[PDB]
């Protein structure tokens, strides 16, 4: 679709970022990925971000990315498919073009690699990536790539296909300035690692959607929180925070990278064997997986038959 | 008043934190302060925080604090008066007791001095301060004193006079967890330096008021923003952010400590003789004062205005 | 003594920062403090910093500080006594004058309270404190008070009694620039938490002494490390780092504030009634105390 | 060469990290690169790191890296050539094998991309990269990849070809612990931005060499500072800090990324056609290039 069409889709509901499934040999496992994506499809997120951060973008070989996007497209139905993109300009442009070729509906541009950069340089980098494709682009303020409002305004003026802004900084002061400056020129996407913890505050900042990483494994719970958020049903949001999210955060905070690793464990627990994380992430221990299983609780989508003899 | 009465007052509108006025010899200028407070009183903030951060608490001798509190109380009218308090436990308790004696309605407890401390030590320190007085206490999460939700819950269960929570961290994740845990047990006060920049977001976090430092010198504009915030008039809030607050931020960001220095400059520009900041703050350059004067623009205090 | 005399003493050996002793009722325990200081004097540190950071300066009432300085002065002999000082300018000046009155040979100026400040403001604050007394002053780069080299040079030109510079930032780039700019105008004092971990690197930066917090309870070992440092005996320094300091660091890193709490625990283990730390610090658990005792081993008194 | 031979070379002098030359269109300019590398070779650094950080590794396509390494090898003479490597494991292994194939003598492993990672994950990633090649590996503690001493010891026990450790953290406390733990098992390389500012302190930490980015454009000055350093000639080191390095640092601190951009400007000022930086770095302004030219001063290579 064209950039205005993906822009519309971004404003039409909750955003899905599926984990990328690997086999025991570490290879992309398309059959498993498709099974999981097809299940998620019944929950009707309007945009699916393949090979995003929750999808371990940062551990994929660039040649894997179009393959993953194409697999998601097979089963995503009437859903917009956005691909992760990133690294320095030369690599990012090659990835962007390769996923445009395989029919992505947009790109989410993760930070360039390693260095701190001046605003003028961020401008030049992001402009070059946006101009390399005709599909829609969402920028992603996080880590070593944080656009100021004036720089983002210049990008918006010179790149019509730049239609979205995702925040991973948690800097309310800055993101409210950005929405004040750009208004409806961009769709504003919450991007903190467990975004429900920020969503009520982010409404005031001007953001009415976000990536729900936990939608990977408790989509019914994530959809309910989202509906409650949009309806102003504070007591419902709060109950779900207290009973699910803060306990999840306690598991997630046990080690670096668990914002991804714990989500992938949840997916496995729900009966999709998404496989291990790639180093340098590490998987949850069997004990920690058990903690997450207990938390999922009434939201389990199956029962397991654990091995036993006599 | 009793802690429940200050608690109620904290929930009744916008919070005022007056700058502390100093004279030529560097001393607290009580006439000028009282004059400024009396003018501010016309703009009807329900709570006045004397000798808070904006009031340069961190540069006051402890014996100056009761003098300043007493001065505000003289001319503040039917307005709750909360005093700054801070430092390590031994100093904080002395300060707290001294301001209770001159009729403070509460204390805002700024961080202890210098060190990083374990949660259980924060708990011990804050508990001792709360237990040293009968008036209401508001804790203040910022810098080297950041309470987690569980620690704060323990304090609330053991110190009935602990009735307010100010945030200066900007950590949305944490403050939402805090309001979810405590609910109406505490009043939640926004406390980022230029808090209007955060107010709309903080509503969703569970906070419906904040310290407006700029109320010191453009109380009308600060009231206009607050009214629009509480009414859900986003376009009005946004106009004021774009036309006044982001330009103010550009000035504030030119040097460390300007969150206080630029406010004091604004007060002097509006004709209240607030004097210099105390070191280690510095005052704005004449160029910067000029920038603030232009920004104040149509909100300039005029000789022909009616009180 | 005059600032040039405290300056010379700062360059004559290892620096001692005794913990401040408190009794059951929570007051300063002068008898206990004096007993501990008198024992430490046997180990011959040329300068003793009373009510510094390790001495819980940040938890003391301003009127306690002269009492502590006076107690140290009673028993320290031919040792220079520097007092902690800090907070904002009005409080700092009052402390500085009060300790000069009871005979402090110098002050160590800890950061002002709470706020981040511009260089021009740090200049104004520090200058006012220096000009309030005749005794020597050491500034202390740490936390919210970090002087750049040009600002410190201005202070040195203006304030003859400013004679020392203590670093607690660990910013090797900055401290080398400072020593290159000022040269022998100042004495350079290492001030990281557990400064032996930094001492060999700090030699190259231009610093040949530091505060040894562990001198509080293993003064002999601290002296052994220092002598090896100055003699260039790397294998000896390294043995002591591996066998004592990194294991100590492992205990210290178990909780915030243990850079002070663990040292105080060590002092109590050597039979001095130093008492508890003041909140918001917390004391070591019994388990942790046991670990420290085992580590101290044959250095037990 | 074998890992022990590259290890010996790392301990034999100063380390050179040439900027990667680009044409106006941003493409690798091999002829200009080789001219500059040949000029630097007269100053006898024992190891040349091609496509390191100063060489804009982070802006190169993986397929460019072997071409740059091969270019350096043409003209570097009897000099060990180490290639940059980095990113996540899948990319890093392919880069490592590609530069081994063009005859690199080692790899310097820059951080993986983007994420914070647990120590056990860093271990697994770095082990897989080390085991993918037979040439020497230097790890690089920087940003989102900071090995603790115990993790590094595990890697050293498992990976005999891991022979060097470069520090970009400035964490003196940690690096001294690492040298105390590993001793002569590793060669210790200073890796801060403008490393001469740290070199005297780093001696005490156990480091006797470092990357000299400014060697790109004032190699005589860099060699003299290094010689004074190893001779214990403090007044000479200090004079060069005061007269050259602190003024350079003032230019460097004007904008993000200038640790690379200012060095590349210096190379251009000395008459080599190094070209622009790639975004998201930016080049110095005309005003700043004038400042640097004035600073180079008596050390100009030509008029």
């Amino acid at each position: 679709m064209d950039p205005e069409q993906i822009k519309t889709a971004l404003g039409s509901g909750l955003l899905s970022f599926p984990v990328t499934h690997f086999d025991a040999e570490g290879r992309f496992a398309a059959d498993s990925y498709r099974e999981h994506v097809e299940w998620l499809a019944g929950y009707k997120a309007p945009v699916l971000f393949a090979a995003g951060g929750t999808g371990e973008f940062f551990s994929l070989k660039p040649d894997e990315i179009p393959t993953i996007v194409a697999a998601a497209k097979e089963v995503a139905g009437e859903t917009a498919i956005v691909s992760g993109c990133g690294y320095g300009t030369e690599i990012a442009v090659d990835i962007a073009r390769s996923v445009e070729k395989v029919g992505a509906d947009g790109i989410l541009l993760l930070p360039h690699y390693l260095i701190d950069a001046p605003q003028e340089g961020l401008y030049a980098h992001i402009k070059k990536v946006c101009q390399s494709v005709g599909i829609g682009v969402m920028v992603y303020n996080r880590d070593n790539s944080v656009l100021q409002a004036d720089t983002l305004a210049r990008l918006c003026d010179e790149c019509p296909n730049l239609v979205g802004f995702k925040d991973g900084t948690g800097d309310i002061g800055l993101v409210r300035q950005i929405t004040a400056k750009m208004g409806d020129r961009l769709m504003y996407l919450g991007g903190m690692p467990t975004a429900e913890l920020f969503a009520e505050a982010y409404l005031g900042a001007g953001f009415t959607t976000y990536s729900s990483a936990v939608f990977n494994f408790v989509p019914g719970l994530a959809n309910e929180f989202y509906a409650a958020l949009r309806a102003g049903e504070r007591a419902t949001c709060e109950r779900i925070l207290v009973d699910f999210f803060y306990p999840f955060m306690a598991i997630r905070n046990r080690a670096k990278g668990y914002a991804v690793s714990a989500v992938k464990a949840g997916v496995r627990l729900q009966g999709f064997n998404a496989g291990p994380v790639r180093a340098p992430l590490k998987d949850l221990t069997n004990e920690e997986i058990g903690m997450l299983e207990a938390l999922i609780g009434t939201h389990k989508r199956k029962a397991w038959s654990h091995p036993q003899f006599e």
